[PDB]
DNA sequence: CGTCGTCAAGGACGC
DNA sequence: GCGTCCTTGACGACG
């Protein structure tokens, strides 16, 4: 057993001055504006992901800004042809340098909703985020959350099924789910896979927070079995003495180790305010254990 | 350049 | 009913 375990961290690299997380507001939407900063926030991934090499970090969640509002129902810019060749050449080094990809939505996407509108802008969200994918030729898992709670769990976790089961292909092939820190827990997610084979990704810290006593090890066991190929799971910490659920400026070199020790086989995402140098900290603790 | 009013969006919460 | 906080607070008009 050699290597097995990436790291990764999310949107954009601080330390490196090429945001690839820029967005604009609806009032300057134009087909210029759309591309000036969808090249710009390209140019900066394809700088980002070949840092991240340099560095041995070989996963990364692309930003969900990447193509500004692309599904806002006033968006109609033909990016997909347009930037074809920086999207190609990004998809290209991902796959040739071995890189593991994922994004994460954001909390307006709701595909569990009571409200029709909700579910059809949720799914145009998903849609952007699967059109992208593809426009880089590569898989990549798009993660959400369940949703919404209205009329209790299992109505919910029904909602959940039944509108998952209606997705296009190239949507839910990609879609993984992740467990939170309020409503769903990681025992509702599995209930889920069970029924759509949808894979889960253990966020560990929603769920020392919200759990029915599975341990870290025990937790994992199941999950890795709703996944095909290798689990994905969010790493975050804790910062001290808050509501809890906010999430760490950085992470803790030790509590890492402690973590990161009694698991292999899976890809790590780094969810901390100082992104790439928590995932320095990351490579660190696991070039020092053979785990990388 | 620096300041600061405003930002697409759902849902749950505390007031 | 309104303000707040949620992958990463930052866009961009205005002087």
């Amino acid at each position: 057993e050699g290597r097995h375990m990436r790291v990764g961290y999310v949107s954009t690299n601080y330390s490196l001055g090429c945001k690839a997380d820029k967005t604009i507001k609806l009032s300057s939407l134009s087909e210029e504006r759309v591309l000036k900063v969808s090249s710009s926030n390209l140019l900066c991934l394809k700088n980002i992901l070949e840092w991240n090499l340099k560095h041995e970090i070989l996963f990364f969640r692309i930003s969900s800004n990447t193509i500004p509002l692309a599904s806002h129902p006033k968006f109609h810019v033909n990016w997909k042809d347009k930037l074809s060749h920086i999207l190609g050449d990004i998809g290209d080094f991902i796959k040739e340098n071995s890189i593991r990809i994922s994004m994460h939505p954001g909390q307006y996407v709701v595909l569990n909703s009571v409200r029709e509108e909700v579910v059809r802008s949720s799914i145009m969200e998903l849609k952007y985020h699967a059109d992208l994918l593809d426009s880089m030729g590569i898989e990549g898992k798009i993660q959400i959350h369940v949703g919404s709670s209205m009329n209790g769990k299992e109505e919910s976790l029904n909602r959940f099924i039944e509108n998952f089961r209606k997705l296009p292909s190239n949507i839910s092939k990609r879609l993984v789910i992740e467990n939170d820190d309020k409503v769903f827990s990681v025992k509702d997610c599995l209930w889920i896979s069970e029924r759509t084979g949808i894979p889960v990704i253990f966020d560990n810290l929603h769920h020392s927070i919200l759990n029915n006593g599975e341990s870290l090890n025990d937790a994992l066991s199941l999950v890795r079995r709703t996944w095909k190929d290798r689990p994905m799971i969010d790493y975050s910490e804790q910062e001290p003495g808050e509501k809890p659920g906010v999430h760490a400026t950085t992470i803790n070199e030790e509590n890492f180790r402690r973590f990161v020790n009694e698991v292999d086989e899976v890809d790590i995402m780094l969810e901390v305010k100082d992104k790439e140098i928590s995932a320095l900290k990351a490579v660190k603790v696991l070039k020092e254990l053979n785990k990388l």
